[PDB]
């Protein structure tokens, strides 16, 4: 099968980072298309019982703020099996359990700056989509659970060129008209910053749709993280998000933060983020979705690592809001 | 739907850079392999008028003096809505209303090295393919005239490292055998040798097509450029071919020039380049063509940018003559 | 036509490359995804009597050691001529004739570190996959004997970087249950630790197939090396596999080794190679496999060019094992 997402966001950044120059790079409008083809199968082996399922998703095909070009593959692309008994085995390139809480529904509108790759904490808060992972999916047990259970190499050990390894696992659970949702990462061996870390990172969170029209999520997030010199760091942030949907159009408020970072007992001032985003979406069809969103974009004020340089953070860049038209169409 | 163009060039180059390694290393026999895979869709939404479109274009997958690969949406890659009453729009990567002038008939047989990229004016006197664009193709007016019109982001904005954007239109005027062109084009906030510079470009061109088998092309380029610092430069090109079409058979020859450039009035000597171009046809199918190419470059000697560090060009690499055969089949 | 090789490989290697970091970087446990997409056509011109065909296949998606992502182009692309009289001519990125059967049935199982890419020589041993080459190959005259036969440009003259080039012939001849194979391949202009290399491979093989389910392969490999300094170097190499297919099962054990390097007329003690390799195999489907297979490869201990600079080989990275299992699956 042949499938893709064709989508188009335009979008206009004004950046407050304190140099005009840096804000007027960041700044401006940028077209930031998202469209991607992938390749998809089903097929039935003669002598195994598990029905065998494979997927090559392709990458952005231009994002803004980046050059031209995907290839096939940089976006979730396995093997796997799956059978309606115990659920389905991927391996190779997926999102960790944790991530797909992350991403959905807790990172849209717009909060993704800081509650997808947002954060101050050290080492690897957890992993996204990873590569060399092998991803367990449970059935939906009594129509109401779910169980995801994952490990995998970590970014350095793809490469040849390291250690790192990686275990998550998440579980949801229906409740009439909500879902609770819980997820656990942990990251081994991750090398930065001259030492050797161990992330772990919890989240628990709800979504709830209701036959009024009204939808809405809400997560809660912990991260902490352990250098091998002994420095212990932990972070805290939430997201939420409000959706009121009447015929063809849905309403959102989004709100999303990082708070202050905590090493070695010490509150580091002024390592929090928050976003706060609104969107209107016009459902166009059946299979699109026009959209325009604003953003606010409040990041933090810097924070140096365990080898006395600056740590990079979705705040080294500056404070943002955005205002963005868009289009989503799927085949 | 799927789409591609299969094409495939066999090329000899004949250098004459003044040194003989080099000479002996960018000359040889390499296999152009200009062959690009595509995808395109229209589709009505249920609640808007306009057709959506789009389409996503790879690269070359291996052209030659460079390696094999390319991903998807190197080429013209887009969204955007048809009307039949209003036209098109178009938002993502495509070719400058000006470019696409430059690029036909302006640039056929091979003449491109002279008048598509070739030239020493600093800044950036067009762009020819450009992401994060939106252009408005009209319909044709009374089926005699057509209008071509585009804003965009410039090459340094897109990665979020400038404040660079461009604005251009063309129009096209069918006088019975013969088509008026004249496009424009202005780059802003374009930073390039230590400088900021504003460019202008504008083009007037006629195209005839007659019953006997004679068609021409004949094309007039005049980019002007001011630099931050007070610098203006100034420089005049052209373009012209003539074809006889006989049967299954085409001939072509072809020429384009750059004249000497000025700046602040002074003339730079040497800094203009030519090429004469032949080109013999066969149309082995309605949907391929091969072809035989003779060509010789004839480039400038350098120059200088405002940064008193050389400029380059398209003639860095040094005068040279090639002999090609080829075959471009359309799917 | 869409065509496609679904191939995901989990593997675990040991190493022992006396450092225990790097034991640790390189080795462990990852994903190999071999996975690659296709377009290929064929079409009938008006005005041409062979028929036309051409490919674009993409490359690896995720292999191990590597990162996430291929282009379309990657692997065998190409245009091209074929007729039933006199076979067919391919232009683009092929395989040489000799590197086809170095691969295949030579490469299989996991010898590849060895006898594909493995050796000590200097200069270029052969081409295997390269653009710039054209590439011939016979009809399978009499149902007994065919021919291979490629001239192409080098690695760094497809960049316009060089002057190499190499060309390469090889014959295949059916004797009842076997198949004799020869081929050589000549490589010229190879610059190379400091000097100009030329390159002279011979292969001779035998391969058989037996109604009692017996297959096995064997090829001797002769190296032969000129450098412009006057250095001559000379290597051999060998390889071979038995092979037992049954029902559902074919059983596969392969060996091969490269011998030590011999210098100006002196052997270098201890630049010899050897792998070998047992894999289990189930034919699942018929259009997929799964497999297990075990190797182990002991690497030459070192080798210095005529640089005095360590000489890159297969070694370099260190001895290791590797145990894996695999999935294939064709469309
Ligand atoms: C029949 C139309 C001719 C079009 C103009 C030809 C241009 C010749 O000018 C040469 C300028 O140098
Ligand atoms: C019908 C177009 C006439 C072509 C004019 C060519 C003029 C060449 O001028 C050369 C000047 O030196
Ligand atoms: C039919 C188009 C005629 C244009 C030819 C241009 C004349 C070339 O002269 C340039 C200087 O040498
Ligand atoms: C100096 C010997 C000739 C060099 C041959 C290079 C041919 C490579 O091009 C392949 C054309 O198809
Ligand atoms: C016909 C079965 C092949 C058995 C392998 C024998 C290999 C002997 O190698 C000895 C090396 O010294
Ligand atoms: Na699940
Ligand atoms: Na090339
Ligand atoms: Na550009
Ligand atoms: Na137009
Ligand atoms: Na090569
Ligand atoms: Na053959």
């Amino acid at each position: 099968e042949v499938y893709g997402i064709i989508a188009m966001q335009a979008a206009y950044r004004d950046y407050d980072s304190g140099d005009a120059k840096q804000d007027d790079n960041l700044g401006g409008m940028q077209l930031n298309n998202e469209s991607r083809i992938g390749f998809r199968g089903k097929k039935q082996f003669a002598n195994f019982e598990p029905t065998f399922i494979w997927q090559i998703e392709g990458g952005y095909v231009d994002p803004s703020f980046g050059g031209e070009g995907a290839g096939l593959g940089e976006r979730d692309t396995f093997v796997g099996f799956e059978s309606a008994s115990w659920g389905q085995v991927r391996l190779g390139r997926v999102l960790t359990p944790m991530y797909e809480l992350v991403d959905w529904p807790a990172s849209n509108p717009g909060l993704g700056d800081v509650y997808d790759w947002g954060g101050a904490i050290g080492g690897a808060k957890y992993q996204d989509r990873q590569s060399n992972t092998i991803r367990w999916d449970s059935p939906m047990y009594a129509d109401k659970f779910s169980i995801d259970a994952a490990v995998g190499a970590g970014d350095k050990a793809g490469l040849g060129a390291g250690d790192d390894y990686w275990g998550g696992i998440a579980a949801h659970y229906k409740l009439g008209p909500l879902q609770l949702d819980a997820a656990y990462e942990g990251n081994r061996n991750i090398e930065a910053e001259g030492q050797t870390w161990e992330n772990n990172t919890y989240l628990v969170g709800v979504q709830g749709w209701f036959e009024n029209g009204i939808s809405f999520f809400a997560q809660y997030k912990y991260m902490e993280a352990d250098a091998s010199n002994g420095v212990n760091e932990k972070q805290d942030a939430m997201s939420a998000g409000l959706m009121y949907t009447t015929g063809d159009w849905q309403y959102k408020l989004g709100y999303a933060a990082n708070f202050d970072l905590e090493r070695d007992g010490k509150t580091l001032s002024n390592t929090s983020d928050d976003v706060v985003s609104a969107q209107i979406m016009y459902f166009v069809d059946p299979s699109a979705v026009l959209y325009a969103r604003a953003r606010m974009n409040d990041f933090n004020e810097g924070l140096d690592g365990l080898d006395d340089a600056a740590r990079w953070t979705s705040g080294t860049n500056g404070d943002y809001n955005e205002y963005s038209v868009g289009v989503e169409y799927y085949f």
